[PDB]
């Protein structure tokens, strides 16, 4: 409408490639701007993999219970949380919950090993119906954001309709479908982003990333004031090797979509 | 120096008043900038409310399980979590854990009746020696934030000084201490305002506040990188009753004073 106008405005004034799909549940309606295009996920990945632990958790009844040894050679480059445990150990559902509010790196290794390395994520992906996904790196170098680099990439359009399954959706059990968005929802590093650019009032669960060429993403589910959720996925790179985060583009973005 | 005249200029720039203070625990310095002039605290008075039943948790040892009943008529203006339980109940863990990492303002409320009301919150401010803290009102009255009113405000030097003491000191017992800790650093609301100033190395534990004159406040903890840690407080507050929120310039100021 002028949504597109607009986000096309947002894109060339930042200089870079920008990805959004927003669901909304009321009325299965969307917005697209290069929905179907690949963005490096980052981060956002991390969801993947949480909820592929929480599947497991399923038939593996104790499974977010068991112990898991953090050593000093885990330790990759972001590990505000691992790096407490060192020579000690965490719990799988305390790895979870690391890796999705803290970002931390070395609790989503922790993950992708108990899934087999990151072909299980991919797995677990085309498990619940997702095509497009894939997962080829451990931490940190799945975050290296090259362009034209298909390797941990997906879709916004893809990433949108598998968060809807996961947080609204039948993709996980009820538990583990309310653990996920309880964890989401305690998120600690998505102000500037998404939330930024959505009333005060609405509530929000979603999971942020970045890396390299200033890939800057996040993925949310949102729970307007008095009315259905929403889902929506920015994705956003930029040309430049070591280009700065742009969080404010997509915030910008999510008040673009949401002002209808 | 150098700092104070970038402080002055980012001021000159904003539309309002800046109050900055800084310790330096590596070696008690500090950087102030309108550190002794009274701010507005809306949600930062929340910190002194949370540390004041982890007090009170020292000597009525199981207080934190007490269940609260959450009636219809209690809902203020912004209850994410407060709401769900309405005709309920939540714990004094609970609806400590709702004020400090969501700002649930009717959580705050059932925070400050635990503590006799107002009063009870200053009372313990003046216990722990802090001799300028204020607490007047209930929410959301107390986010009313107009210029001139000395109600619920105290100064940005009295405010560090007191979050280093029940953060890093021993006002309150080591568990209280290290959970107050624990729910500072899962903060969902504060990516935007402190820590956006911040390398993305460095750990911080926040409390954000916000207000009728597009008052704007965050208050934390930090960890930097390999140093001791920082206790920051960034107020900011605006001529206009309506004007919008500028947790830009609170990043701003984290980022002058710790460039070096
Ligand atoms: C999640 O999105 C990944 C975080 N890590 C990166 C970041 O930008 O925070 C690095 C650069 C620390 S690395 O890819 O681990
Ligand atoms: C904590 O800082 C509380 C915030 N409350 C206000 C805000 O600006 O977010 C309102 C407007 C929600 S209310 O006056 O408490």
């Amino acid at each position: 409408a002028d949504v597109q106008q607009k986000l096309a405005e947002l894109e060339r004034q930042s200089g870079g490639r920008l990805g959004v799909a927003l669901i909304n549940t009321a009325d299965n309606s969307q917005i697209l701007y290069r929905a179907d295009e690949r963005f490096p996920m980052c981060s956002t990945s991390k969801v993947m993999a949480a909820a592929a632990v929480l599947k497991q958790s399923e038939t593996q009844k104790q499974l977010l219970n068991q112990p898991v040894e953090i050593k000093p050679a885990d330790l990759v480059n972001y590990n505000p949380i691992a790096e407490k445990h060192v020579n000690g150990t965490m719990t799988l559902a305390e790895l979870s919950a690391a890796a999705l509010q803290y970002s931390d790196n070395t609790a989503m290794n922790k993950l992708i090993a108990q899934l087999g390395g990151p072909g299980g994520v991919t797995a677990f992906a085309r498990a619940i119906g997702d095509e497009t996904f894939r997962l080829d790196r451990t931490e940190p170098t799945l975050n290296t954001a090259i362009p034209g680099d298909p390797r941990d990439t997906t879709t916004p359009r893809a990433m949108a309709q598998t968060l809807r399954q996961l947080t609204l959706g039948h993709a996980l059990g009820e538990t583990q479908r309310a653990q996920l968005v309880t964890w989401l929802k305690g998120n600690t590093t998505g102000a500037a982003s998404i939330r930024a650019g959505l009333p005060a009032s609405w509530v929000v669960g979603d999971k942020t990333g970045s890396g390299g060429y200033g890939t800057t993403n996040d993925i949310a589910v949102i729970w307007p004031k008095d009315r259905a959720p929403l889902i929506l996925v920015t994705y956003f790179t930029q040309p430049q090797p070591k280009a700065e985060s742009r969080r404010d583009v997509l915030a910008s973005a999510a008040k673009i979509v949401t002002d209808g």
